[PDB]
């Protein structure tokens, strides 16, 4: 069978080939023998004037052949008296008229921030109706720091592009990315189909909640009433949504014996008054944990200020009841000292006696005070003295405590 | 000038603090005659008349009376009577390493998120050492492991607290729970160690995407399969646990599920409309699995349709001659026709036959054209016209046959 070649999509009236001239049929014979050229679901014509094969229907190679490697239409021609049938084979040359194009111009992708580097995400492949050289040739994308592109082929022979990311993403730095994806076919001239990809990063739980300060310090007096909001804590989570909701908790145990913490507000209050003489300062560890297991710890130390709330006590360590009547001036009759629970200026003491007695009080080293008689005494005036001595503090407000003691002298 | 003595704590009763009477020169006569009393605040001491020395009466605990204070000086005093007098004594208590460092709790339970960034720090409860000075806490050390490293830092009060610094990020899909040893050692002779075992439980994060068993699924199906058929069941797993392990299947491609439906709970993919091999021979579909997060994984499922002999062959008469010459020789062509079958393969090959009563015979030219010629001469006087029935039968199971009846007439030139 005679074979001819013709590029597709040719204009009507184009000359495929001179098959009648190839068979040596004269114009008289072409006219006399009714010459009809037939193909399956197609029309062709031969005009009596030129007696050649001319196209009658615009032919699309991609419509009738699709993915077939080569296209050969087996047309036939009919002659009559004498009657005969002839077979001709026609090859349709492909023309790069169908540019590669993506199913959708805009492609939206949602990728998790927590995705590991080196992951792969398959994308919709491009479509090129052209076959062979004019088919799709290569995929290339806009250059970016985050992403790299790979091209792999599925079993039917088409090429699909998938994305491999070199560096893990972070929406707290850049939330959304826009990129350009291009597909190019191998032909002259080359045509390109472009689709812009919009990638939005969804929040993960990779940022821990962080306090404003690493160490919190506040100074409080021991007379502060319970229920007082001693401190307010501050913390923030750079995440968003469920991954950004956190609560405060006392990491230490038994430190909140008199303390309370509101995790909703972050507040720290006291439920029982403090005593400087018991514990001078508290060190507590408080940690914030979000809905995930991300937790962060900060240390809160508080110092208690001493207040003059403890009165001084007088203690007579020793005293002499039987005193000789001939005692001279400067004779020691009693010994005592003072004790104060407070500290600082609230601990220093100033003490005094009644003054009706001749007795005078001297101060020795430490806080020990000797009670002596400054003048000689006669028993006829008074045989025994009871003395009331007052000891007053030096802090605000001064606390004074007094003691009465009895001493008797007999002259024999 | 007050006399000073030094004594280690926790001494037995009857121990000699110092020879205060000989240091003051009182002698046994004055110690016995003049009532000598040794007094301190909240403490007891005794002087035996025979030796006239300072003896302890109460076991003294330096941590009890001093706690965190830098130095310990008990201000003793001595009292004499007739004549009565007071003397000042200062006694320093030397610390003895008798209190071992001990942590507040023996068992430490910690919950750490797998997604925690490497290099993070987590403060732990500090140990307590009642001893002051040298005998106080000195260093923290833990059992060596690849994931964790230990740091020791001091808070404002002067104590040492340990915090954990992570070198390599954890992964509970590899090892769920870790057990470690925390040790605190004080600087004394002999050194004492307080040890607490800490239990770390790694909590699941959303770092593992769900993955299918295979990347490419392929199945072959016949076109006669009824709709509603469960075409395939998909299998996939998420190495995470809990909410982060619940995922659904979805059609990544668009319009590919025109006749397909997918139940993501079971993972099933069914067909809702019958297929036609002559329309689309093979389907390529992209299916993706997505968890509660945006972690997604893609697999490609391609299916092939099997051709079934459901399309019978059609006979097409391209040309025919109504007036046939009576002088027609043997082998002259009276008709031309061809056969067309939509199917492919053996289901496309055809075998056709005619009645055979007529002299006509069919010989095959190129393609599927069978040129209808007459093998023998016929005369019109015997029979002027023939009815011819030609039957075309398929070659696939079950054979499909279609026939056409053409009329041929003979004309006499005379
Ligand atoms: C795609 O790329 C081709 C070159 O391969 C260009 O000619 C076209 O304009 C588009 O940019
Ligand atoms: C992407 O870019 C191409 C040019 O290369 C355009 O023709 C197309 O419409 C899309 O904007
Ligand atoms: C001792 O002195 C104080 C004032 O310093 C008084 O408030 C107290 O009642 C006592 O007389
Ligand atoms: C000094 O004053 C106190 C009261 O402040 C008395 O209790 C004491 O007996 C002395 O007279
Ligand atoms: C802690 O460490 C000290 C010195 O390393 C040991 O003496 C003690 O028994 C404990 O192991
Ligand atoms: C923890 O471990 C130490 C030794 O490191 C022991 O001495 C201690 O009694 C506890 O078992
Ligand atoms: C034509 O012939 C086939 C068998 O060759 C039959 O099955 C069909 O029904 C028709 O009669
Ligand atoms: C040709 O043969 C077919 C199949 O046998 C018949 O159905 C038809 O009527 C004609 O006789
Ligand atoms: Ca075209
Ligand atoms: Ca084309
Ligand atoms: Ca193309
Ligand atoms: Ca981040
Ligand atoms: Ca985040
Ligand atoms: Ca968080
Ligand atoms: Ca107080
Ligand atoms: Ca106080
Ligand atoms: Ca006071
Ligand atoms: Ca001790
Ligand atoms: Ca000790
Ligand atoms: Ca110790
Ligand atoms: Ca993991
Ligand atoms: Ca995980
Ligand atoms: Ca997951
Ligand atoms: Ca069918
Ligand atoms: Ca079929
Ligand atoms: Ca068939």
């Amino acid at each position: 069978p005679v074979r001819y070649s013709i590029p597709e999509e040719l204009d009507r009236g184009s000359v495929v080939g001179k098959l009648a001239k190839d068979l040596g049929l004269s114009v008289l014979e072409v006219s006399a023998r009714k010459l009809r050229v037939s193909a399956e679901k197609l029309h062709f014509s031969v005009d009596s004037e030129s007696g050649d094969l001319l196209v009658k229907d615009r032919i699309d190679r991609e419509q009738i052949c699709k993915g077939r490697r080569k296209c050969e239409l087996q047309l036939e021609a009919v002659l009559e008296n004498p009657l005969n049938i002839f077979h001709v084979v026609v090859e349709i040359e492909d023309v790069n008229d169908h540019a590669p194009q993506f199913p959708k111009d805009e492609i939206n992708l949602e990728i998790s921030e927590s995705d590991s580097p080196g992951a792969r995400t398959i994308l919709e492949s491009a479509k090129d109706l052209d076959i062979g050289m004019n088919s799709l040739s290569k995929y290339q994308l806009s250059p970016n720091d985050y992403f790299l592109l790979l091209v792999k082929d599925n079993p039917d022979g088409s090429k699909y592009p998938e994305l491999e990311l070199q560096k893990m993403l972070d929406r707290e730095a850049e939330s959304t990315h826009h990129l350009m994806l291009t597909a190019v076919d191998g032909g002259d001239p080359p045509r390109t189909g472009t689709t812009q990809l919009r990638i939005r990063v969804v929040d993960a739980n990779d940022n821990r909640p962080v306090f404003s300060q690493d160490v919190y310090r506040v100074r409080l007096p021991e007379d502060l009433p319970p229920g007082t909001t001693v401190l307010r804590l501050k913390a923030m989570d750079q995440d968003e949504g469920i991954n950004a909701e956190f609560t405060y908790s006392f990491l230490g145990v038994a430190n909140k014996a008199q303390f309370s913490l509101d995790p909703i507000t972050g507040d720290i209050v006291t439920r029982q008054s403090l005593d400087f003489e018991e514990v001078e300062q508290y060190t507590i560890d408080v940690e914030a944990k979000d809905r995930g297991s991300l937790s962060s710890q900060c240390k809160v130390i508080i110092e208690v200020l001493d207040e003059n709330d403890n009165r001084p006590e007088i203690i007579i360590t020793s005293l002499s009841d039987q005193i000789s009547e001939d005692s001279p001036s400067g004779t020691v009759v009693a010994l005592f000292k003072v004790r104060d629970r407070d500290s600082g200026e609230n601990a220093e003491v100033m003490c005094s006696l009644s003054g009706n007695n001749p007795f005078k009080i001297h101060s020795s080293s430490n806080n020990y005070y000797k009670l002596v008689t400054d003048s000689i005494l006669d028993r006829e005036q008074t045989p025994g003295y009871n003395v009331t001595i007052t000891a007053t503090d030096r802090g605000k407000p001064p606390l004074s405590s007094s003691t009465t003691i009895t001493l008797n002298v007999a002259d024999v």
